[PDB]
Parts: structure tokens; sequence; C-alpha cells
């Protein structure tokens, strides 16, 4: 078995920008969600080659994890508060997609979300 290639947290070619909505996008939403009791399946991409999810791959076509996010902050990824919001959105689709309703994981990214849209709710006006 084998993992695709992580998401890009670098890229030369990319336009980028530091600003306020992205710093608390890192220094509230990322950080609060990070240190929750049931964050940890979602800290990193998805090893389908040691958890045995073969089929992993083949249904989440556009994967994306905290541990990416965090990356892609940190390394200033982004042009926009929109983009990262984007992959918040896309890793709790991607478990909602690839997980059985009502399987624990789907309740831990249930309460990860309830959390970040409780964050996006204030998002800073931009400077
Ligand atoms: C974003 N990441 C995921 O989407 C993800 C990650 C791991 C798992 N895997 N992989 C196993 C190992 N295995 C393979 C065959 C039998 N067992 N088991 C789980 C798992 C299943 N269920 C129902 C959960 O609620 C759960 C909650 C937290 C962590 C893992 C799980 C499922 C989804």
């Amino acid at each position: 078995s084998m993992n695709p290639p992580p998401p890009e947290t670098s890229n030369p070619n990319k336009p980028k920008r530091q600003t306020n909505q992205l710093q608390y996008l890192l220094r509230v939403v990322l950080k609060t969600l990070w240190k929750h009791q049931f964050a940890w399946p979602f800290q990193q991409p998805v090893d389908a080659v040691k958890l045995n999810l073969p089929d992993y791959y083949k249904i989440i076509k556009t994967p994306m994890d905290m541990g990416t996010i965090k990356k892609r902050l940190e390394n200033n990824y982004y042009w926009n508060a929109q983009e990262c919001i984007q992959d918040f959105n896309t890793m709790f689709t991607n478990c909602y997609i690839y997980n059985k309703p009502g399987d624990d994981i789907v309740l831990m990214a249930e309460a990860l979300e309830k959390l970040f849209l409780q964050k996006i709710n204030e998002l800073p006006t931009e400077e």
C-alpha cells in the first residue's frame, strides 16, 4: 500500500500575504481546534497504509488536515482567509464523506467544527 504525496505547504509560484485575518486563523482558530481532546485524528495527513484504509484515497480526492493547515499558516502559503477556511471545510467534509454516520470520528469532527464556526463567526475585519 502507498500514501499519496501530502498537500503542498510550499510553492514559490503561489502568491501570498501576511494579514490580520490569517493571523487570527492561526492564533485563534487553528490553536483552538489543535488543543481539543478530539484533534488527534486531524493533526496530520491520513496514513492509509498504517491505518489500513486502502480505499481512503479513492474516495477522498482532495485530502486536507490540520497539520497541513498549520504549516500553510506558519509558512505564509495563503493569499486570503477564504483559502484557509476552505481547507478547514474540506477536512471536515472529507471526514463526513468517508466515515459512517454515528462513527466516533464524525462526532470528533463535529466537536471541532462547532468550535471552528464559533471562532470564524468573529473573524476580524481586514486592516
Ligand atoms: C481524518 N481521519 C479519518 O477519517 C479516519 C482515520 C482513521 C480511521 N480508522 N482507522 C482504523 C483502523 N482500522 C482499519 C480497519 C479497522 N480498523 N480505525 C479507524 C477509526 C474508525 N472509526 C469508526 C472511528 O470512529 C475512529 C475515530 C478516531 C480514530 C480512528 C477511527 C478512520 C477514519
